């Protein structure tokens, strides 16, 4: 399975997550893809002569390959619909509010403006305070250590997101300040971290 | 969602993982471990204070650190018994026979000694060739590129495991030579290829 | 060679970097250890048996490994002193006042406290100001990207640092934001930016 | 300084490579290119509007952008003329010879057939043998772990180049089998490893 941990950053927790037992897959042919499901949900997809039907000349998916692949597989009859959601992930935030986790302690739920919403997160970085813009990594979100960012709770409250720290930004040494990075004003609240 | 892909290594094919939106999920604490679950599979836990309860100081899961948080699940009251496999899942293999695809043209069946066992894995690489010791990916490594090798299935034959390439094994630069790695004798057919 | 450029961080600078080209190496063979020179300088050391010297089991020197090739080369006789001061090379800065560079135009001359000493250093990051905290890549200071800060001047000035950006530290993909980075007053002067 | 060890590729020998203290730097300007040297030797180019003098839009020197710079610094008046080795360093060579060293005992000298000349490398690897195909980082070519090959001499006898290993070659795990690698007859004599 996985795990993460990150005590200075967001709390003495471990996050252990679990791949649950999976059936025997079905392979449904047609054309040059091939619709592979366990149970009756579809888990994947082996398109043939990819070349000739996307650009794949560390291939990483883009907004752009998931169309072609997407474009091939309805050619192929199929009517699943790939996820296709390319909104930036790791976005800057303003810490609106910093309350006492009601039973955590060393935890604080936080309310986040993201531009396009509010969110709720529970951080235990010792740094975190109200007025602070920082860079937070939405649902959906993948960290450099592996984890995916899901609709969370932590000890009761939900956390949607994680304020993240230099390490989970991806930065390669281990800095001398492990708490949460705080961005200058200069940073615009809702715009993507990454380029 | 992953994405596989290298024309040179394995074939003119893209594999496309996905991971079926998972339902609501459910918490049950006790103490300081809250196992969470997806309608009645267990998908994982947040046990807190964690640092007093295993040696937490890129965190990966070990045989060892698996045991501390089993320990501590237990004392919880929780019943669920963590997985393991800790067996290598990149090792040396030894290609018996190779044969025509039946209907692909430019990919082979390949029948892999493994040690353990024999895999039939298909493969389209240009320069395999039975007689060859080979570096294998089996069914549950997990590429760099992401992707994490399943009992899958290729046009038709079944495809247990990958036979790697420079890149595969996390080779930073693109090698002038693309094709899968061809081991020396001095390898040892089931041992594993990294310490 | 190496070539480093950096517009937005540094300026709308070429920086070439060569080395000069050596000659003649000499050896000079005592006990274990061999010292080579170049002309009458020593260029390195080629000490045998080192296991038994030092505790050697990507081999990165510590102070402690250059207190063992020391005692060493010394054991075996020879004089020279290997450098071994090993005191953080990016630190926290504080930008004490800025100023148009003479003749540069689109550059500042910065006058940086960093605790021990004020450096003078010529930037070109359009997002500088003064009273900033900043980290700076003291000379001798290794670059990610290869180049090895020294004591240089641009057009005209003095420049003894490098003021650093995302990139700069490490950051694998590239940031929205290229300017510096601007630290919270969070971060202490003089103190080191890695741990 | 760097440090070079590989116990199972190489030998038990450990390597210094020393960066020989130079004094100051004396800077040259003319135009938009200033020539930076140490002593007599140039050591360096600082091109300002470097971007309306060459294409510059992870930076690395190509044949062209040395053309570009080359004919900039021209422009400005100085004589000098860039030096930039674009011959592959790391190759693929024969083992032709494997001997005793004279007084070393668990170090051979090998006489590796490179295409362009033969080269007498002294390796320690206890599973190289004459007949060999190997891949051999010559004079000039940079480690990953930061040395920079150099007309060397072990104990006595001269070496030219190094007998790589998976490590050497930049394989980020820690393979089982330790000594150097070994290539299959595919591979020619000659030709790059890296595309």
């Amino acid at each position: 399975m996985n795990l993460f941990y990150n005590k200075e950053a967001v709390g003495d927790v471990a996050f252990l997550q679990i791949n649950p037992t999976e059936g025997e897959y079905n392979y449904v042919t047609q054309g040059d893809v091939v619709e592979i499901q366990n149970d009756g949900e579809v888990v994947g997809y082996n398109i043939f002569n990819a070349s000739n039907k996307a650009t794949l000349t560390h291939i990483k998916l883009t907004e752009t390959l998931v169309q072609a692949f997407q474009k091939a597989i309805e050619a192929a009859g199929f009517t699943y619909k790939l996820d296709a959601d390319f909104t930036p992930k790791f976005v800057v935030g303003y810490v609106e509010t910093k309350d006492k986790h009601p039973d955590a302690d060393k935890l604080s739920v936080l309310s986040v403006d993201v531009a396009t919403e509010k969110l709720q997160i529970v951080c235990g970085a010792p740094n975190v305070e109200a007025g602070q813009k920082v860079v937070v990594a939405k649902v959906g979100a993948v960290m450099p250590s592996g984890m995916v960012i899901k609709d969370a709770e932590l000890r009761g409250v939900a956390s949607s997101g994680m304020i993240c720290s230099m390490k989970e930004l991806g930065l390669p040494n281990a800095p001398q300040e492990k708490g949460i990075m705080v961005l200058s004003d200069d940073y615009t609240v809702g715009q993507s971290f990454f380029e």
